[PDB]
């Protein structure tokens, strides 16, 4: 199971780790992907998770979009976790770099409440442009299920822990 996590609250845990490496080690029931509405897994967490599946996540995602159309910003879909997890919960946080409403970050985190335990990144953080400190705050105040957050960047991880209220 999950190891080396710092407990932030009753249900939120955090670790400085590569979420792909964490997923391959733990093989969690759910790994969260930092998805976009098109499920185009190009960069950041999505690109890394997809590359770890040898592009199987993208092929499956393209079939999902062909059938269902794009997701909503703040929405999610459950697809296969491939070699990383039982399932992948593709969650679309607002992309501040595309001018999307940061208020949708709480709706995006609400998707985590449908799963008892998840391995996840900070939504809308990184290349999505939102403040990761704010993302962690929204996570703690929204997610009630057990969430194990993997923060890739060491300097950000240190700042997140040291500033956590
Ligand atoms: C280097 C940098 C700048 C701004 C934001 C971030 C960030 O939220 N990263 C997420 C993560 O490392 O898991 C990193």
């Amino acid at each position: 199971s999950f190891s080396g996590y710092l407990k932030l609250t009753d249900n939120v845990y955090i670790k400085n780790a590569d979420i792909v490496e964490e997923a391959k080690k733990v093989k969690p029931t759910v790994v969260v992907n930092a998805a976009n509405v098109y499920l185009k897994h190009g960069g950041g967490v999505a690109g890394a998770l997809n590359k770890a599946t040898n592009n199987a996540m993208q092929v499956e995602s393209d079939d999902y979009i062909a059938t269902n159309g794009p997701l909503k910003v703040g929405g999610s879909c459950v697809l296969s976790g491939h070699n990383l997890a039982k399932h992948c919960l593709h969650v679309v946080g607002p992309n501040v770099n595309k001018g999307e409403d940061i208020q949708l970050l709480k709706s995006a985190y609400e998707n985590f409440n449908q799963h008892e335990v998840l391995l996840a990144p900070l939504l809308s953080a990184g290349i999505f442009g939102a403040d990761p400190i704010h993302s962690l705050r929204v996570c703690v105040d929204t997610v009630r299920t057990n969430v194990y957050l993997a923060v890739f960047d060491k300097n950000l991880y240190d700042k997140l822990v040291s500033s956590f209220l």
